[PDB]
């Protein structure tokens, strides 16, 4: 679809995956990575801050290098499009910072096309393909992900294609999203990264009761924690008028210690199911 901003626009909500974590103020729904209205402008200042070029060479280096600066309040979960799953081609990111650049600025396809040399081809990606050490599938990986009689079970707190139950994020398509490493990371090393809107919230009651869970919904009467200990949950409704004090912490819920819970062939079939949900 060549490189233009309306053919990037296209990209960003479709084959990029970026509106599955970017919204655009009311377009999209999407909170996992920053609101990217007037993303152009701040790009500039972004450019000043780290000492670059320009607003444009801050949205080239957040797309080819996203760990290396790290938007406040979020966490390093941005994947390299590029690379496996989305391996997103070089003239659809071409293309997409064309559409970036339309977020409150100018495209500017004459300098857009000189940062063509920067951007890894997808094709050409060092990933090494994803070999589990043991036969697993994704079929066995869903047996275990939803079964409850394992000391952990996923299905208690993911929902994937309307099964399980709503705790965490909806995995539903991640795999088309998200890479193997980032699911051992996910699976192992829980709080190394949170997704947005999954904290931890500390709460204090007037009363002196403390709670440590994540929201499940927030109301003007009603705060509803979900409570977690040992791989189980439980909700807990805590009257607005009672809070005292609520901190948010950078701790997920979901449980640390899942490599002693499943065996190595559980824990590589789960993976397989991730990868596989498409
Ligand atoms: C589809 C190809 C895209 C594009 C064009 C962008 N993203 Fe993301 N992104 C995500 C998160 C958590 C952040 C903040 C942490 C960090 O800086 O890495 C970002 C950040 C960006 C930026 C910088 C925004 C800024 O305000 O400075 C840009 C330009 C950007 N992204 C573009 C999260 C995600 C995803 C979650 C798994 C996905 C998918 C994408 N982003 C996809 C894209
Ligand atoms: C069973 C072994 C699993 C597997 C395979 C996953 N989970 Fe969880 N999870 C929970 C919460 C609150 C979050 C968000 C906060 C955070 O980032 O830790 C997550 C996150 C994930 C991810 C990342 C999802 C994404 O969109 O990037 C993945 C891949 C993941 N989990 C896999 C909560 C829970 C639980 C509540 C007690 C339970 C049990 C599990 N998760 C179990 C699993
Ligand atoms: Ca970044
Ligand atoms: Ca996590
Ligand atoms: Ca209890």
């Amino acid at each position: 679809t060549g490189v233009s901003a309306e053919a990037g626009e296209q990209i960003f909500w479709g084959d990029g995956q970026c509106s599955t974590c970017h919204k655009i103020g009311s377009s999209g729904s999407a909170t996992r990575g920053p609101d990217q209205e007037g993303l152009a402008e701040r790009a500039e200042e972004r450019a000043k801050e780290l000492g670059l070029s320009s607003g444009l060479e801050y949205l080239v280096e957040s797309i080819i290098d996203p760990e290396k600066y790290v938007v406040e309040g979020f966490d390093k979960i941005m994947p390299r499009v590029y690379d496996p799953p989305i391996m997103l081609s070089r003239e659809k990111i071409l293309a997409v910072l064309a559409y970036l650049q339309s977020l409150g600025g100018e495209p500017d396809l004459d300098a857009i096309m000189k940062f063509k040399d920067k951007i890894p081809e997808a094709s050409k990606t060092k990933v090494k393909p994803w070999v589990p050490p043991l036969a697993v599938t994704a079929e066995e990986g869903e047996q275990v992900f939803f079964d409850e009689s394992l000391d952990v079970t996923c299905g208690k707190c993911h929902m994937v294609n309307g099964k399980g139950q709503k705790v965490g994020p909806e995995l539903t398509g991640i795999g088309a999203i998200q890479t193997p490493q980032y699911f051992v990371e996910s699976i192992l090393e829980p709080s190394a990264v949170i997704v947005k809107g999954y904290e931890t919230v500390f709460v204090i009651t007037a009363d002196g009761i403390p709670y440590n869970g994540l929201i499940k919904s927030d109301t003007e009467e009603e705060l509803t924690l979900i409570l977690e200990e040992s791989g189980s949950v439980e909700e807990v409704v805590i009257p607005k008028d009672e809070i005292e004090d609520m901190k948010k912490q950078e701790v997920s819920i979901m449980p640390g210690n899942i490599g002693e819970l499943l065996s190595v062939r559980q824990f590589y079939a789960v993976i397989e199911y991730l990868r596989s949900l498409k």
